[PDB]
């Protein structure tokens, strides 16, 4: 074994010492795990969205899947510059989560919609507290990368707020 | 001051006379400025639209005030060349556009659309006008310019009269 | 006359003889004829799709169509490559077409594309068995040509059958 | 039916009348029906030319089918955006085409050039009475729209010109 | 009416209350009032700018507008997000913009540049003031973006600061 | 509910009954479930390799991953396609996979890369025995598919296979 | 054993643990493999011998189809030549090699006209053609689908080219004995 | 004053009308601002020194990421010197003054091995990373944002090469005694 | 008069007295006239080229025509670089030019052709020569820029070369 | 036959009389033999390279393969440009080799790499020796493209030595 | 050390013998000390440049430091592989380098650009000697690479006399 999971050695080439780094590896490991969680059921959703404008949605919802993912590899890749270990596995990831996760079963797309917004607005209010915490560390690299990842996740948590508006351009007519 | 709002001195350049100039710059800065009002409301129901078909609006609305901002850029810049003086001032736009522009609030996306659709046809109307002026005029440019700029205009009013349209793919059945 | 219609030649350069050269001509020659009645329609769908949803439906046609149009080239090529003569004329490809080909009225989007799709699923099913025709004949080129455009197909065919599943961000509150 | 054949509506985001809109569509239609058998027939040369200048002829044909596809697509959608309904079906395509189109036997090289120069002049000289005739309805979207297309479709007529002009590099000693 | 100007409900997805949010957005709407006058100023010195750096200036003006615009964009668009109603119509942004607009009148380049040079000194002290606002309000996504664009709208302050400068390489014996 | 986990339902538009479609389904959602494992797998041994030649594997893992989460999206859509219920979450990807998954500590990269090449080299069995099943049930789309993802699977699978191998420029004198 | 000082010997096939193919599998797609390779790669060099030398009324168009073809034939001995290398096997390297395990004809240094060399090339993507076909059956039947399917890939790009040479001979063209 | 041939002094700080940024406060983060671009500067010599002379085993990725790291401490002196310039600042340029006024090691003249060579480089990172820390914090709080976002976009890319570096110097490898 | 033709002060910036220039510049000078006069008779025989392979030929003297254009450039812009006057108007390159030129009659390709390979052949000896009294002046810039149009030229002189060569596809039969 | 291998008649249209043209060709042929022979075992290392830095080396030795490929091309078509006639059959290209060629086994990285570099240093010599024959015989066409293949072999055979130096990252402690 | 400053080994891979690779090593490090002196200070008065033509002159500058790291980073690499050790440290590169370097403060536009002209001159001179030296020693590629640099330096060079010249578009009009 080279490291174990759960220790933090923070690192000497960023020079930062190993309690300052645990205070935001512990932070970033917990988004992590949240945004893997989303970016898995935004594919699910991706996969599973049919109807009128699945085509819009399912080409939103790879996009949202893809920037949860790159967002997920900075967090995982900035806990292993801290000297921590990132969550990998699946089941670490899902247990690891505190966003709930639906079940194995598909569901309409408004309650997919709306589940996955509940996801997002967990983690971005978890993100904008872990910003505060970084800055606060004085760990300024991992606060900008924080803030560069919510304002994306954010972006894609308003999209699907005004996928759920009650606006549309059906009339009883052309029903 | 460099030049006078409402003069126009022609152009020695591009052999136009200040006659025969004038008569092109008076048809160009009106199309300006209905242009110019047309891009900022393309831009609010751009930033506003909600609902089940928001994004592909979005989408269609930030691309249709970009070609708007393109030909009001066309057409300030032509005036220019012709020894006029375009409209520029937000002011000044609004006062001198002919069409109707909507009052601050919001309205549902159809409203919007159909308001939006309205300028499109007079500037569609006027735009015809004018390059038949202007190639009577023998201003060949200014005439080919305006149809390049009428074709991209036409493009996009069909588009929000198919979103328009009394069709959907929706049932009463998936609703 | 350079080549007579119906004639299948085979070819020295691909080692083909004619009389296993005709059997996979025969099959390609069927399935070009409905590849190019399917790219007219999926045109003529692309060209009067209108609705709360048609800028997607127009953009999705013409991608559809363009497929269509890609995979008819490819079996009209490996005909002429397998010294046969690919349909040619609107006329021929219509006459020797299988599938049913709407009238000229333009109907609503669902019936248009539920007709499209019914065109499909007739490609499909024929391409699989022209793929294990082709495989036992031993001309592995055309086999693997055919399931190149197989899954082209499937994927068009598939997203139809999404743009006509009951589902929708639509709601009566919205409507 | 969403649309009868044969009818044509005008537009109202287009500011353009039914009465003047069907002569643009008349025009539109007839056009448009011409280019796609002109389409068919340069994809039919494409696939079977051969020879010692085959390649580079494959290659024009192949560019010169994809222009007519695109000036197709421009017509048909032009008269669709008009309030008409583009000849869809490769039957009525052919049927409403008042050029001459190959029977399905392959021709040499030089005859099927023949035969495709003959349909350009055809496309050609209509389409200049047609852009006259938008431009005295005062359609000039239409108008340059058809000079647009009329600039592509005369370079691929002069380019077969001058495939069958009499000159070559070849020699009867080479020969 | 979808929505009433002046109104801020905030958002659920992007977890922002109402109360927290319209302090944000006011900030937001001022700045894209006054980034908006500011992107059509830079347009008019785009397109009259004249002389011996002319070319130049008409290229450095025109980026400056466009990145005006896309900043413009920004804040409108970060306004919709919260809940809030963006400053739409030309008559609007400059009504409600606080920095000053040149008359109709063209100036000549150095007087036209320190004009622009003044709002952008505004706009620019007024961004500082709101990232400091919205990080205090722990709305780091929309400080975040206003510093991106701080950074933008600072670069082109300065490069208006160095084409104004006591410096060139003309002489009097040039001269 | 809109579809139930373990349920297929085939499709109308593919002409694939539930019965053929579900003996593909069941094959295709245990290789996803295998793909995702070995995705999180090949993320998690790029983020921590480290060493004298780390960025080369960090890189290739990098590329590793990109290629297993497209195979995956594969064939999630593909089980979507048939009428079936793809393994979403986290938690049902690992548990429905029958491939091994290390702990959460880190490993030394040769361990890494063994543990790696054990997962691909299971995955690879079994989409070849998967393939066979697909072309036998006459679903030559799948079929295809499967082979297109297993040369990518056996390309990287094939890589590991290097790395480990008992060769190297280091000398005991460079040491 | 311990002490060869070579890491492989040709001729030899190990086949692979990483994918899951026994040295007995492995060499039956293998010998089939390196069989197309020295033949794929005889081709490539006289496709560029060709390339090279083509001259006349449509060399220019020659010129380019047959770097093309070249390209393609260099592309699809180097998909081949890795195959073998993945499944444990040794790929013909050497030119010579390359030649004497290569079964079609090689013209003779002289350069010919180009109907005659064409002609020739013909010769030799008739042969790789009907070789792969067989090789793709003899893969999916020993179950390997990974080297199946990249026969096949590569079979539809030398059929392609095989084809464009059979219609640069085809009895027509353009010019006529007027034009002369 | 009017005569003075220097159109401006080195050293000498005013600020700017255009940025609403007074000479005293610009001052400060000029300072700050012109230290970092001395080290950075040095770095990114060093790192080219680096690129140049790596050999061994895994010298080409070693030499492909030192060129990319000194590309980065390149374009970061070059953000720096102009937010100097910006500032009304004068960034220190001759090579020379560059050095003098930086505060991390150089390595002389000589070239070590990679290892030794890298764990130089780890230190200068170290000591710009901290540096530029307190730097963002001083810029914010002299409410200067632009300057501090400015410093955190390098920040990143600073660190992600250190790091990069503490990677290259794990012990780890995928060489084994036997391979030896 | 800014600069006299026919005088050649050298380069203070470039370290090349008036001596050693006036000899480089003389030989450019004379390269240029040739190669201008080389470039519009190559558009001459792209613009007119005719029959079998014109298509090929009108695109490769397309590209020699450009390749020739650019080289001019480099030729002048040395002249210019080293303090000479670069010959300019098309009368004066004519008459500067020792090469000769068709008269305004249109001749066969072949001719055409044979005449362009003729002005290759002047101007590589030409440029070969200049490469060398450059060397010897020690101008190695103006030596290794020659070099590098040289190239360019004789890779066209060889293409005219084998468009002439006793060689061709066609067959009496074909005939 | 067209041409005697062996037999070199100069070029009409780039000036270069038999005799001249032969010594370049003599020159030119014997490095095109070793280039190809180079290729050819850099393609052999390239496939074959496994170990701890394998990727690294295999895209090292394709990349380099390509090279000597490209200067292989160059150099043959330089000798069929100067009438002469190149080395071409794989037989051909040994024989004429200069250069040693390993046999058919596989060996070590360090071994194959160091047999790579003494071929390289063998084409190196060469390539200076004939990059003064051509410019001595006033071919510097030749000499020119002589130095551009020189200076891409160069760096190649450069970077095999610095693979082989005595120097790495590994430490006995990481071992 | 691995290394020591000042000495040259020549190179085995290059066949290139100490004696000879230590006279181009010498003059090669002379003019990379020179090059990065340049490159700092055209950063220098890039950065600095302010008036009415600093954007135009500010890009210049920048491309023409560009340059000159290119050149340097050539110079450094060549020393390298001729077994030498490059300059590397910046008071290094300073102390050798022959050229005059202004002191820290920042002069008007025409004195920075007339020290840099000078700096130029030197190393135009220096290069063409050391391309000489290079050839005589029978270094082609050392040689080759010089004048690929020197014709970017002169283009550099040539570039900054001409923005010195006396000539201007102003007028004392415009004044
Ligand atoms: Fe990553
Ligand atoms: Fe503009
Ligand atoms: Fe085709
Ligand atoms: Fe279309
Ligand atoms: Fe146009
Ligand atoms: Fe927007
Ligand atoms: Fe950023
Ligand atoms: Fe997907
Ligand atoms: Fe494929
Ligand atoms: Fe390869
Ligand atoms: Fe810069
Ligand atoms: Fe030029
Ligand atoms: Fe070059
Ligand atoms: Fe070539
Ligand atoms: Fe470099
Ligand atoms: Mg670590
Ligand atoms: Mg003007
Ligand atoms: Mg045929
Ligand atoms: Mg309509
Ligand atoms: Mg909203
Ligand atoms: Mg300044
Ligand atoms: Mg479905
Ligand atoms: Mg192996
Ligand atoms: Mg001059
Ligand atoms: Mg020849
Ligand atoms: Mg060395
Ligand atoms: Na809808
Ligand atoms: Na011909
Ligand atoms: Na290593």
């Amino acid at each position: 074994a080279r490291a174990t999971a759960g220790e933090v050695e923070g690192s000497d080439a960023l020079r930062m010492d190993a309690d300052r780094a645990e205070q935001c590896v512990d932070a970033l490991n917990a988004d992590l795990a949240n945004v893997y969680v989303l970016y898995h059921q935004l594919k699910k959703h991706h996969w599973n969205v049919e109807g009128a404008e699945f085509r819009d949605l399912h080409l939103f919802l790879g996009e949202a899947a893809e920037t949860a993912e790159e967002v997920a590899d900075e967090l995982a890749e900035r806990v292993q510059a801290l000297g921590g270990v990132p969550h990998a596995s699946p089941e670490t990831l899902q247990a690891e989560a505190s966003v709930d996760v639906e079940d194995e079963d598909v569901y309409d797309i408004r309650t997919s919609l709306a589940n996955d917004m509940a996801i997002y607005g967990d983690i971005i209010e978890a993100t904008r507290e872990h910003t505060e915490l970084a800055e606060n560390l004085g760990d300024h690299a991992t606060a900008h990368m924080l803030r560069e990842g919510l304002i994306e996740l954010e972006d894609d948590a308003h999209h699907i707020e005004h996928y759920l508006e009650d606006d549309t351009l059906v009339t009883q007519g052309a029903l």
